[PDB]
């Protein structure tokens, strides 16, 4: 599919880290989030959706994903959402606002989210 | 695990919708999310992620998921994320703050996103 | 007006917070914020507006303000803007969702903003 | 005040939509929004405040302010927050996350609060 394809592939955000991205026909997301440096140490798993029949009308397509922010060596006790949607066509982005969940006790818990705002460019 | 039973199983919104979750040991979240009514044309499959070793101080478990508002009938365009935490204890909770993304042209971006939150009680 | 006496009076946060406000005709609001314990160096000044003249078909009044976290004695770099809803009524109440945002490096932007959500009850 | 003396101006965000703030010695946020049109019914009032004495180690200066979109000649009924910090030097900066709540029912109040983010950059 357009969206299918369109999603599938590897993303930079503006802060230089790199989305990794497989967009299956069924809606599901997988992938890895890895950071600017290209660590191993630094490189997360990733699920999602997104909506595998977009509208026609030149919106752009729906979609999530989330990292928690433990893998093999590292803990942050944290797990960020990625909330937007991919715009096609020469120079596609992926447009997107994401909160990040750390755990709390429930004395701290206005503190647990942060907000912000990624964009991605495609880098192939 | 402690996180994994946790999270596993039924809850609901304080809006009456039910989502239905299970937490494997390898950080993943997959389930069901469906309304207050009942209905199999309101069922949405969900993925995501949670820590899989939380901080042992108290504190909630972070976590993750996404939906698509596309199943087998309805396609709504857009896809909500929720990032929050697991509090267990006798009286647990999911704690979470929501984005929902629609896709839009770029003129309308400006009002593609809602941001929410919703608060769990587990019923199973 | 009907929005002017609704919110104009003290409310409480559901952390205890106390929130002193007064809405005036041309939609502004003035206050101030003050600690559940009531500490007079725990008090910080408030300015925002409201809709003056909010629909009458059972919708809520929309308004927002914003607390600078400075005071003659204490400065915590940072600003927090409540936006939301006054709901009138028997057991009246004030709906928010705000944004905290503390003064940053560029490098740490990504955590200069919080987000969350306070929900408002008049005391008597 | 360097804040001060930074903040006061004229402002375009991405949008190209116009504000046009003054900030006060004690820590007020007085000005109007105007569309990229320029247009007299498009202008509302904004209120806020700012930290009136930053931190001088890089960190940028914390701020929020309100409009509620009702002037004398239209109402949407809704309230925008914008939360954010002012960042100094040569490419000044106003980069701000938003919350836009409108009046709705209780049965419509999770369909409610919009999100965003918008940069500024000053004209004079």
């Amino acid at each position: 599919g357009s969206a299918e394809a369109g999603i599938t592939g590897t993303w930079s955000d503006q802060l230089g880290d790199t989305f990794i991205v497989t967009a299956g026909a069924d809606g599901a997301l997988t992938g890895t989030y890895e950071n600017a440096v290209g660590n191993a140490e630094s490189r997360y798993v990733l699920t999602g959706r997104y909506d595998s029949a977009p509208a026609t009308d030149g919106s752009g397509t729906a979609l999530g994903w989330t990292v928690a922010w433990k893998n093999n060596s590292k803990n942050a006790h944290s797990a960020t959402t990625w909330s937007g949607q991919y715009v096609g066509g020469a120079d596609a982005k992926i447009n997107t606002q994401w909160l990040l969940t750390s755990g709390t006790t429930n004395a701290n818990a206005w503190k647990s989210t942060l907000v912000g705002h990624d964009t991605f460019t495609k880098v192939k």
